[PDB]
């Protein structure tokens, strides 16, 4: 007969899951299986996006049992658990999305033999990203494109992406009944306070396919703002309602097919001849994607600066004074710490906030590595991505792609063009809330009369600036210039 495993790593979605329909087709038993290492914790990662991860495994567990089976939670590792439940069920095929990370290639290889010696079929299909990103490798010559400018100019020549996969079917082969490793207690989805956290988390974006598709949805209620849409010009301080998607964790964990997404977009365009056109198109945001995807995955130490051959050496400074006070949200300019209370409250900011704190503590005020700020930001991200958080800090502080290092944001103008009233200030630091808006975002410069009126000194109940943003970047630009200068 044929017993099956589908292995969920990312991809947590029924539909356009083509691992899951080969799984599925002339299957007797199927078996849904997650590995959950239990000793995550005791090796980093917030409660933020690990509990987005339980959502998202308690929304495949929904949608397995509306469809008589069962999704298998194992703990452990993939090397030791595999070849135990290979022998136990009697599979004969294994199947799983294919990734394209560093640690995922060194698993993914060693479940690839242990499947060999069980006599199991291993079936590999692409569907996290848009394209075969190696086949994109192939087609340029043999290199990845270094630019977004010849990259879309590949994929146009490559043309539309594979349609999305169709639904699973409405019933699907359950596990076999009575299987030790298959035991409801030990296979179950656990919560977050049994994994071994302490606060809950605070996020507001919850986890799992259901509410991606109904973001989804949302999201193209009004085909004219999706046509229309330009990147560059969107809102970072509005919160109520952001002025993107936020499909970026459902995308990350695969809760949302990036396929089903070009495929809604397309179906927008060809409705609406003068939609934006890429880079700042929707389309053009999962193309960056596509991007960072395609020149990561074939560059080495991409994650690191040395040993990265397409990012520069600088000699960022080792100072962990700065480096504190940005990370707990302390640097005493309120548009930097209230996006940063909005990284370790939320998980997610825009993309241009992302610009302005990163900026900061890089090559514009701090000059901290940009690995360093990385670090922070894969801890509290519930959209963390490996190659995607990279090649955007390594854009933010002009060490690839991005070279013009004399443009510096400056923490007390850049949100003040948005938001005057600082209404994003006073919902993330209510410290805040009273300061009138002409202080708002340099309460350093307010009166002490006016800054005991609203119950906020400097000093006291908010820290002073730690820089001179005017002498700070000064020095900063003078030291990005003798870099790119000895090169
Ligand atoms: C320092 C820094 C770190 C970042 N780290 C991450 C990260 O770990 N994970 C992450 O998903 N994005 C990261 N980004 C990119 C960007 O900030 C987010 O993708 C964006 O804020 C997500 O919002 P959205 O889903 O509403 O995006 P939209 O504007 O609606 O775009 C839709 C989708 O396109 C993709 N996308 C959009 N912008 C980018 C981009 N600049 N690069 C690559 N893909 C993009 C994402 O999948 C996103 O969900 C980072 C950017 C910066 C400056
Ligand atoms: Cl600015």
């Amino acid at each position: 007969v044929k017993n099956s495993i589908i292995w969920f790593r990312k991809g947590l979605r029924l539909h356009d899951n083509p691992a899951l329909l080969e799984a599925c087709k002339d299957a007797k038993h199927v078996y849904p299986v997650f590995v959950l290492d239990p000793h995550f914790l005791q090796q980093k990662v917030s409660v933020n996006r690990y509990n987005f991860l339980l959502e998202s495994l308690e929304d495949l567990q929904r949608s397995f049992q509306a469809r008589g089976s069962r999704l298998l939670v194992l703990r452990g590792k993939p090397e030791e658990v595999f070849p135990r439940v290979f022998r136990e069920w009697g599979v004969t095929q294994l199947c799983f999305e294919h990734d394209t990370e560093p640690y995922a290639k060194v698993r993914d290889a060693a479940v690839r033999r242990l499947a060999a010696e069980a006599g199991v079929e291993v079936v590999t299909p692409i569907s996290h990203t848009l394209y075969d990103t190696d086949m994109l490798v192939a087609r340029n010559g043999g290199a990845a494109p270094l630019t977004m400018q010849s990259f879309t100019k590949l994929v146009d020549r490559v043309g539309d992406p594979p349609a999305p996969a169709p639904d699973p079917p409405a019933a699907m082969p359950p596990p076999a009944e009575d299987m030790p490793s298959a035991a409801p207690a030990a296979t179950g989805v656990p919560t977050w306070q049994e994994v071994g956290f302490k606060e809950p988390p605070l996020t507001v974006f919850k986890g799992g396919e259901t509410e991606a598709l109904a973001r989804l949805e949302a999201a193209f209620q009004d085909p004219k703002w999706v046509a229309g849409f330009q990147k560059p010009d969107t809102d970072p301080s509005a919160w109520e309602k952001p002025a993107t998607t936020v499909l970026s964790p459902y995308l990350k964990f695969g809760c949302l097919s990036a396929r089903l997404f070009h495929a809604r977009l397309l179906e927008v365009y060809r409705r609406h001849p003068a939609h934006s056109q890429p880079p700042v198109s929707l389309r053009g945001q999962l193309l960056w994607r596509e991007f960072f995807y395609t020149v990561g995955s074939t560059t080495p130490n991409f994650h690191r600066m040395a040993g990265n051959p397409v990012c520069k050496q600088i000699d960022w400074d080792d100072n962990p004074e700065f480096l504190a006070a940005w990370r707990e949200a302390r640097t005493g300019f309120p548009w930097i710490d209230a996006i940063m209370t909005q990284l370790v409250t939320w998980g997610w900011m825009h993309h241009l906030a992302r610009h302005s704190v990163a900026c900061f503590l890089t090559r514009g005020d701090l000059y901290v590595s940009w690995e360093r700020g990385m670090e922070v930001f894969e801890e509290h991200l519930i959209d963390q991505d490996h190659y995607l958080n990279a090649a955007n800090w390594m854009w933010l502080s002009a060490s690839a792609f991005f070279s013009q290092y004399f443009r510096v944001y400056s923490p007390v103008v850049f949100g003040k063009k948005y938001d005057p009233e600082g209404r994003f200030i006073r919902k993330f630091l209510p410290v805040l809330k009273d300061m009138p808006a002409k202080y708002i975002y340099e309460p350093w410069t307010a009166p002490l009369e006016v800054q005991r009126k609203a119950g906020c000194v400097v000093g006291r109940d908010y820290p002073a600036p730690i820089v001179d943003h005017a002498v700070a970047s000064k020095a900063c630009i003078a030291r990005m210039a003798a870099a790119y200068r000895r090169s």
